[PDB]
């Protein structure tokens, strides 16, 4: 699901963000590029330090949208690239998903997406 | 209402963020930090290129979420910081809003947002 050029954002800095549906609009929250820890079977994970808005959310729609990129990786017609990811979230406390975030002490739980589709957007 | 570290993270690159309420969801699409053109007034300008979903979304809810930021400005408890703006949105194809971003000759439209919050959240 994921390209190598999604990996390639993932050596830069940069600001994630992710969008929920709550009942009375859309929320919008961030992560960092280097916080992203990618696993096997289209897993993307997120330390989740907050997100308690988000993940009230997560229990009405478990369907979240994400976008991140970098200026510093080629798009398809000059310099810079990003991606829209749509995937199924679920917020795990202990397990091998939240282990592997657990080196970042602050986190409450990990945010484990599903990733069902990823668009190159540039 | 914007402050100053919002526009210290506007001298640094990265990925803009902006949601909208869709039909069966949200939606969220970029920018680059370095397009963004602040006009007095709270008006946060975009160039619009492609964004033809987003903007049937305003015209159903012009209720937008942005989010921004950048690894190389100090936030509260160290470096990084970014935001997240409130505000409606509305899509603007003569007039002094869009030739605010006219010099994008790719550009179709200026999306304005017009901010009621900015929150530092982190
Ligand atoms: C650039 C940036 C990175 C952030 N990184 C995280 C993060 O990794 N984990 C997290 O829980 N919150 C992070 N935050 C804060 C979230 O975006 C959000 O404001 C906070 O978790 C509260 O979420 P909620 O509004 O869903 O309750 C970050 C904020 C910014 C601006
Ligand atoms: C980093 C980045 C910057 C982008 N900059 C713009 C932009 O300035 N204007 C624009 O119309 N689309 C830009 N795009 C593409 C939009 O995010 C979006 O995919 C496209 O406009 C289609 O919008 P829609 O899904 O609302 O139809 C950018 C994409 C990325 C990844
Ligand atoms: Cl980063």
């Amino acid at each position: 699901m994921l390209p190598g050029t999604f990996f390639e954002v993932l050596k830069n800095q940069g600001v994630v963000a992710i969008a929920t549906q709550g009942e009375d609009g859309p929320h919008l929250v961030n992560t960092w590029n280097s916080y992203l820890k990618v696993l096997d079977g289209n897993r993307i994970v997120v330390p989740v330090g907050g997100m308690h808005k988000t993940e009230a959310n997560v229990a009405r729609d478990e369907r979240v949208l994400m976008t991140l990129g970098s200026r510093k990786v080629a798009g398809r017609n000059g310099p810079g690239t990003g991606f829209l990811i749509r995937g199924s979230a679920a917020f795990r406390t202990d397990g091998p998903e939240f282990e592997a975030i657990a080196r970042f002490k602050w986190a409450r739980a990990a945010l484990v997406i599903t990733v069902v589709s990823a668009e190159q957007t540039l």
